[PDB]
């Protein structure tokens, strides 16, 4: 049937143009993203993913440049990206084909009013602080992670960060947008028009998609952008006038009654692990310097089940890579390999 020819650039590799044939062509994205088509690679036979975005050549394409520096077992991968189409152009980025996301798999479960094995919470979360700590290390911050952006191979149990489209590079001083993420995700900062803010909002993320695993629904479902705050304050408390500063240095007019924080375990179900919920409240942090970074959540007590030499996945098979790290992926801290990489996993 229908094959087509293009001439690509490897998305990582040397700056070579080779031609690529693709068949089995169709939608399966229009959304926030833009259009994506699944295709079919004719050598290896390989579903990808063709995201096709209308690019000016009056500017350069952020998330080209991003995902041109990625590569990392935890991120969607960039295969190749190449220009087709007035005279208009068309940006086309061949990306992973993943057939599922951990949105989809926990609204399964939530429908069925149940609670997705904790040792999967783990899997998750561990290889989302992963790919956190790598794209960090650039000082690229993604600032769209949600469940709907976590691809999730439903049998090998690899998860893989997707949807660069709002991701940046943070500079020290140059400013940057306040309404930005989804809003359930959406760190406290942000709300309060922070415009200083740094990676550690992608982790404030991270700990709503922790809670909302374990809840079995979002734990801040805000109604609007302003009560989003609202759904906070009922477990965080009110934040202190020095937290609110900590968050926005220039928001001042800060008129409200003080409110105590819900207790944490209060928060989660009776059975949920205590670690999990200590996990919680070191990223659900008014104060953005507080929260953990990927790298020490990663290396925190409720992954430690996943440094058992014997753990397994529950349909029998070994667990995903998790400890082949790079000394990129460490460098914001690299004496946490000694935690990060058990005894069994360097021989
Ligand atoms: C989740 C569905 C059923 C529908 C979808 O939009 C994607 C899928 C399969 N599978 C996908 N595999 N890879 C990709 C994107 C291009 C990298 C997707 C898509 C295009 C995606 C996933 C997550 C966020 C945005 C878009």
């Amino acid at each position: 049937s229908k094959v087509t020819t293009v001439v690509a650039t490897p998305g990582q590799g040397p700056d070579r143009p080779q031609e690529v044939s693709y068949t089995d062509t169709k939608v399966i994205g229009n959304g926030s993203f833009g259009v994506v088509y699944q295709a079919k690679l004719c050598d290896s036979g390989e579903l990808v993913a063709i995201k096709k975005v209308l690019q000016d050549k009056r500017f350069k394409n952020r998330e080209l440049q991003i995902m041109r520096k990625l590569d990392h077992c935890n991120i969607v991968r960039l295969r190749y990206f190449f220009y087709s189409s007035k005279d208009e152009v068309y940006l086309n980025l061949v990306l992973d084909y993943v057939p599922e996301t951990v949105y989809r798999v926990a609204r399964h479960y939530s429908r069925a009013k149940q609670t997705l094995p904790v040792i999967y919470v783990k899997l998750y979360m561990y290889q989302l602080f992963r790919s956190l700590a790598y794209i960090h290390s650039f000082g690229i911050c993604h600032r769209d992670i949600k469940p709907q952006n976590l691809l999730l191979d439903p049998d090998t149990a690899v998860l893989k960060l997707c949807d660069f489209g709002s991701a940046k590079q943070l500079v020290r001083g140059e400013p940057n947008v306040s309404y930005i993420c989804s809003r359930y995700y959406r760190a406290p900062e942000l709300i309060f028009g922070a415009t200083d803010y740094t990676s550690s909002i992608d982790v404030w993320s991270a700990g709503c998609v922790l809670a909302e695993l374990l809840l079995g629904q979002p734990i801040f479902p805000g109604d609007s952008g302003v009560d989003q705050l609202v759904e906070i304050i009922k477990v965080l408390g009110t934040p202190t006038r020095e937290q609110i500063r900590e968050m926005n240095p220039n928001y001042t007019e800060f008129k409200f009654p003080q409110i105590k924080a819900h207790p944490w375990t209060k928060v989660f179900r009776p059975r949920t692990p205590p670690e999990a919920i200590a996990l919680c409240s070191r990223l659900l942090e008014y104060t953005p310097t507080a929260r953990l970074t990927p790298l020490e959540a990663c290396a925190h007590s409720f992954f430690d089940e996943l440094r058992d030499p014997n753990v397994k996945l529950p349909n029998g098979r070994d667990t995903p890579a998790l400890f082949n790290f790079t000394t990129q992926e460490l460098s914001s801290n690299p004496p946490l390999a000694t935690i990060l990489i058990p005894p069994h996993a360097r021989i």
